[PDB]
C-alpha cells in the first residue's frame, strides 16, 4: 500500500495506453509539452468535473488530498516526491528525541538521518533504508525528508539533517517514517546500454545463455520434472555477462565522523564485501548508463563499508555519474584487465551544477512535464545507440560532440521531472534502417539481462526467435557475426522443447495420483468456482496463498504441483519414468 | 489441526454421521443391542477396506488404524483410542535423560502428569497449563504413555514426570514427545439448563433474561450505527443469560503445591487464578455434567490465588461427589444462593457407588462400538429425567431422590462404558410421551448452554426463537411457564422489530454511495468474476477478506465490502445514507 494511500489521499488510475497515446508524438517543445499537459487535463476531468487541488501525478497514477487526506506546508509540486512510493515499514519517534544537525548536505547530499539500531525499519544494526519522514502534528505536515537513512551501533543519538528537509522551519510533534526500499544487496550485471557505451572491444564475445527458474518451478526441475512441464522454456531463458559486480547502496565519507569512524582517503572507495582487498581498482558505475561512457569510472577500494550493503564513495569521484545518496545504487565491477566488460571514463565530463533553473506552477504542470520528458528521455536514449550501429557497420565512430550533447539532453529529460529546465539544441539524426539496437530492444527488453517481471508465456517464445534474424539488421559486423554461436545455442534450446507439451503429463499425473483426501466446503467451492468460469489459476493462487495440503489437491494436478514436497514430487516423476528436464537441457546447450 | 494419529504415520476413515446415527437409532442397555451396534459398525469399515484392521480403534464416526506405516504402541489396542484422535495443536521433545521420573500413583493428582520449568513451546505463561498426551519414544516404537494436564512454574528447576500414571511398558524410549491438545485459556461459566433443572435455587428462571452476542465482524458494523436491516435475521445474534457469570479454568490437585516449591492447602477450600473472591469467602463449586441428584455442586470455601493461571485448585475429597479428576476436567465457580448465585450446594452427601461387574473390552472395535452405543442411551436417560421432572412438577410433586440417585448411576455407567465393559444397571426408563417443558428447552437451548454452538444456518434460528411463542404447548412446572411470559414477550418484540427489516435494500444503496473501486490485482478481477458466475460469491469473500484486500478495491461488492472497512469508512457511509443505528432501535424492543 503507498504512503499518500495511508495518510488517506485519493488514487486514481488511468488506462496506460491512454498516455501512451498521448506521448507517442511528444517533441523537445512549448506546443508538445502543452498537447501532454491538455490530454492529461481531459483524462483528468473526464473522470471527475474539475482539476481537484493539490493534485500530483506520474505517468498514468493520480493522487489528490482533497480535506480527506493529510496536508503539506510545502509547494504543491513538491508533493509527488512523498506520496507515491510504498510504505514497506514504518515508525515513529517523538521530535523531542532529535538532535538536529546544521548545514545542508551534512550527511551527505540525499542522507537525511543517522541514527542507533531501529529493527522496525533497519534488519540490521549497521545498516540502511530508504525513506521518507515526515514532521507532523494531526493532520499536518510541516516538514518532509526523501532520502537514506543510516543505522549504526556507535551513534547514541537520532541525528536528523535538519537544513536538507522540505517545508517551513516549524516542526511538528513527530517524525513518521516510512521506509520505501529494505536494506538489500542489489543484483550487479552488465547492461545492453552500459555495454554501447563503455564495454570492452568485443564485448559480445562474453554473453552466453542461462536459465532463470521461479522458486515454484525450480522446484519441479530439481526434484527432475520432465522439460514438458517447463512448456515453454524460452521462458526460463537470460543472458547472462562472463562475471556479476557488487550492488549496494550508495553513502557518502560524511557519515564516517558521525560513527565514531576517520575519514576516507581521495579517489577510494568503502564496499561491504571481501571480494576485492585494499589497493585493488574498481570500476564504479551509477545508472542511467550515459552515451558518453562517464557513468563507469575506476577508484580503488580502500577497505570494508561500516554499513551493510553498501558503497561508499566522495562527491568528487562519482561526480560525472550524476550519482548522489538519496537512494542511487552503487555498482561495482572487475577492472577490464581482471576481466570486466565496462572500461573506465578518462577525461573530460561536462562540469553540470547550476544554470537554468525554474519551478513547475503546480503538482499537475509537473506530472505533465515527467510524462512529456520520460517519452523524450528514451527517444535521445534509443536513437544515440541506432547512431552508433549505423556508425560501426560503415567502420566510423559517432562524434564525441553528439555523445556530449545527447548526455546533456538525458540528463536534462531526468531533471525535467522535477523542474522547468529549457531543452538544449539538439539534432536528432535520423536512422534508415533496422538496426542491431532494434534486435536488442527485442531480445532483451530495458537492456538488463535479467528480465523484469512481466511477458506472457504466449509472447516469449517470439523474443527468443528473433536470434533467428540477426543478419537482418544493419550495425558493426563482428558483432552481428559473432554472436551466431549464442543465437545456435539458443535455437537448440527452442527446439529441444518445441512440441513437448504439458497436457499429457497433466493427464497422467491425474491418474497416479491417489484420490483426494476431504476437504472444507470452502475449498471444494472455490474449485467449483474455477472450472465453471474458466479462472482455475485464479482459484489456485488463491489456495496455493492459504496453504492448502497436496493430498487434498490430487484431482488438479496443477495445483497439487505447487503444493507438493520434494519427497512428493521425486517420487511421482520416477513412477512415471520422466528423464529429468535438466538432462535434456544440458544436452541442448552442449550439442 | 491434525490430529495426533496422522502425525504417528495412522490411517484415518470419517463415514457419514448418519450411518452411525442410524444404528444408534434402537440402541437399549442390553448385549443385543450392544451386538447390533458392533456388526453393523464392522460392516461399515469393510465396505471401505473389506477387513477390519489390528488395533483398529474408532469413536462416533471416526476411526483410525496404525496400518503398515504407523507408530507401534507397546499399549492394550483399546487404550490408544485415547492418544490418536486429538487434535495436535503444538509439539515439543525432551531426552529422556532430562526426566526426574517421580514414583507413586497419582503422586502429583490423579490426571496430571508432568510438573515443568517454563515451556513457552507449548503453554504461554510461566505459570501455566497445558492439556496433552506425552509418548516415550525410540525411533518408530512407543513404549510408554500419558494423557493429561501438565503444569509449569519458574521454582520448578527440573522436568518431572509421573512416571506411574504412564500406560504401557517400563522401558523408555529416548525422547519424551509431548502434544497439546488443549492451550491454556479460561472458560466461559454459564448457568446450565441441566444444572438448574438438578440445582437451581426456587425460582431459578425468573433470573434469564435477554442478551445480544455479535460476532466481530457485526460488532464492527453495530458500533458504528448499521441499520436494523444489516443484522437480518437479528435471531443469529440473541442469546439467553444468567444474572451473573462465574469463574472457569482447569482443575489442578494440591499435590502439585510441594513440587512448586510452596505450602499446601487447608481442607475444604480451594484456590482460583482470580480476585473476585476473598479468603474467607464461601463458593460454589461445580463440575459437569450435571447430575441428576443435584451432586455436581458443592460449597467450599476460596482461601487465596492459585499459583497457576487460569486454575482451580481443590481436594479430591472435596469434590468427589462431582465426580472430578484432573485430567483435563474444567472447575467452574459461582456465588452463593446468598450472594445471587442461581446453583444450590449438594448437602445430602452421599455419592457411595455399588459395584457393578466390569472388564476390559476385548479390542479398539470393541470399545468403539462401546462408545457408540453408550452415547446414546446416556442421552435418553438425561433428557428423559428432566422430563420426567416436568411432569412431577406439573402435579405438584416431586421426582423421588431414589429416582435421582439410580439415574446418576445410569449416566456414570454410560459414561464409563465408553472406556470398559460395566454391567447396565437395572433401571426402569418411565418414559414420557406428552410434550414437556425440556421439550421446549432443547428447541430453544439445543446442548442446554446458555451461549449456543453456533453451527444452525440463518434460514432455521428465526424458527428457534419463535418457540418462545409456544409454552402453553408444554406440560410442566406451572410458575416456571407462567414466569417465562415476560420474557417471552421480549423475545417476541424483538424478533418484530426486524421482521421485514431485509438487507437487499442498504446493499444497492451502499453500491450508488460507495466510490469506484481503487485498482485491484488481476487474480482478484478473476476471483471476484468466478465467484459471480458460479454463484459462489461467499467462498470467493471468504478467500478474499482473509487474504487481506483492502476495502478501497472492494466498494463494487458491498457485502465483501462491509467486511474489509474501517470504523471510520462504517460511520462515514453510514451517516451518508441517513440509517438509525441497529442498537436504538433494539434498546427500544427490550424496554417496551
Ligand atoms: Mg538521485
Ligand atoms: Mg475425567
Amino acid at each position: 500500500e503507498r504512503i499518500g494511500t495511508l495518510l488517506g489521499w485519493n488514487l486514481l488510475e488511468f488506462p496506460k495506453e491512454r498516455v501512451r497515446e498521448l506521448q507517442s508524438t511528444a517533441e523537445p517543445t512549448e506546443g508538445s509539452y502543452r498537447n501532454i499537459l491538455d490530454g492529461l487535463v481531459n483524462l483528468v476531468k473526464e473522470a471527475l468535473g474539475h482539476i481537484p487541488d493539490a493534485l500530483i501525478g506520474k505517468d498514468n497514477v493520480v493522487m489528490w488530498p482533497g480535506s480527506t487526506g493529510a496536508n503539506f506546508h510545502l509547494p504543491g509540486w513538491r508533493v509527488s516526491d512523498f506520496v507515491r512510493a510504498p510504505s514497506r515499514a514504518r515508525t515513529e519517534l517523538p521530535t523531542s528525541s532529535l538532535t538536529l544537525i546544521r548545514g545542508k548536505k551534512v550527511f551527505g547530499d540525499g542522507i537525511v538521518g543517522i541514527f542507533p539500531p531501529m529493527p522496525e525499519i533497519v534488519p540490521s544494526p549497521n545498516g540502511w533504508a530508504q525513506v521518507r519522514m515526515f514532521s507532523r502534528r494531526g493532520n499536518e505536515i510541516f516538514r518532509a525528508w526523501k532520502g537514506v537513512i543510516v543505522t549504526h551501533p556507535n551513534v547514541k543519538e537520532p541525528l536528523v539533517a535538519f537544513d536538507d528537509g522540505y517545508g517551513v522551519e516549524e516542526l511538528g510533534d513527530v517524525l513518521e517514517i516510512h521506509a520505501i526500499l529494505l536494506q538489500t544487496q542489489f543484483t550487479a550485471e552488465y547492461t545492453v546500454q552500459g555495454l554501447y557505451y563503455q564495454g570492452i572491444p568485443g564485448w559480445w564475445r562474453y554473453l552466453d545463455l542461462d536459465f532463470a527458474f521461479p522458486p515454484d518451478k525450480a522446484k519441479l526441475v530439481e526434484a527432475g520434472a520432465p522439460l514438458e512441464l517447463l512448456y515453454p522454456i524460452a521462458q526460463y531463458l537470460k543472458l547472462k555477462g562472463p562475471n556479476t559486480g557488487f550492488g549496494g547502496i550508495l553513502l557518502s565519507p560524511k557519515i564516517l565522523p558521525f560513527l565514531g569512524l576517520h575519514g576516507l582517503e581521495d579517489g577510494g572507495l568503502l564496499a561491504y564485501t571481501r571480494r576485492w582487498r585494499p589497493g585493488e581498482r574498481v570500476i564504479f558505475n551509477r545508472r542511467p548508463d550515459l552515451p558518453t561512457g562517464q557513468s563507469a569510472v575506476e577508484l580503488t577500494y580502500l577497505g570494508l563499508s561500516p554499513i551493510a550493503d553498501s558503497v561508499i564513495a566522495h562527491e568528487g569521484d562519482i561526480a560525472s555519474t550524476g550519482a548522489d545518496y538519496d537512494g542511487d545504487i552503487g555498482y561495482l565491477f572487475p577492472t577490464p584487465e581482471k576481466g570486466g566488460l565496462y572500461m573506465p571514463f578518462h577525461g573530460e565530463a561536462l562540469h553540470r551544477k547550476d544554470l537554468p533553473t525554474k519551478d513547475y506552477e503546480s503538482g499537475l504542470h509537473r506530472w505533465a512535464g515527467q510524462v512529456h520528458a520520460a517519452h523524450i528521455l528514451g527517444r535521445v536514449e534509443v536513437n544515440t545507440r541506432r547512431l552508433l550501429d549505423v556508425a560501426w557497420a560503415n567502420g566510423e565512430d559517432v562524434p564525441q560532440d553528439y555523445l556530449h550533447a545527447a548526455t546533456e539532453m538525458i540528463q536534462v529529460a531526468v531533471d525535467r521531472q522535477k523542474r522547468d529546465i529549457q531543452w538544449p539544441d539538439f539534432d536528432f539524426k535520423s536512422v534508415k534502417d533496422p538496426v542491431m539496437t532494434d534486435f536488442w530492444r527485442l531480445a532483451v527488453p530495458g537492456g538488463k539481462l535479467t528480465p523484469e517481471g512481466n511477458t506472457p508465456a504466449a509472447k516469449i517464445t517470439n523474443r527468443w526467435r528473433a536470434w533467428e534474424t540477426l543478419d537482418g539488421y544493419v550495425g558493426h559486423p563482428h558483432m552481428k557475426n559473432d554472436l551466431k554461436p549464442l543465437a545456435s545455442k539458443i535455437s537448440r534450446v527452442l527446439a529441444r522443447g518445441e512440441h513437448r507439451r504439458p497436457g499429457p503429463v497433466l493427464a497422467a499425473l491425474a491418474f497416479a495420483l491417489l484420490a483426494p483426501e476431504p476437504r472444507p466446503k470452502e475449498v471444494e467451492d472455490l474449485l467449483t468456482a474455477g472450472l465453471q468460469s474458466g479462472k482455475r489459476h485464479a482459484v489456485y493462487d488463491a489456495l496455493v496463498q492459504m496453504g492448502l495440503p497436496a493430498n487434498q489437491a490430487t484431482d488438479h494436478p496443477e495445483l497439487w504441483l505447487r503444493l507438493a514436497s520434494k519427497e512428493e514430487l521425486e517420487a511421482i516423476f520416477k513412477q512415471l519414468g520422466y528423464r529429468p528436464a535438466m538432462e535434456e537441457l544440458e544436452e541442448a546447450l552442449n550439442a
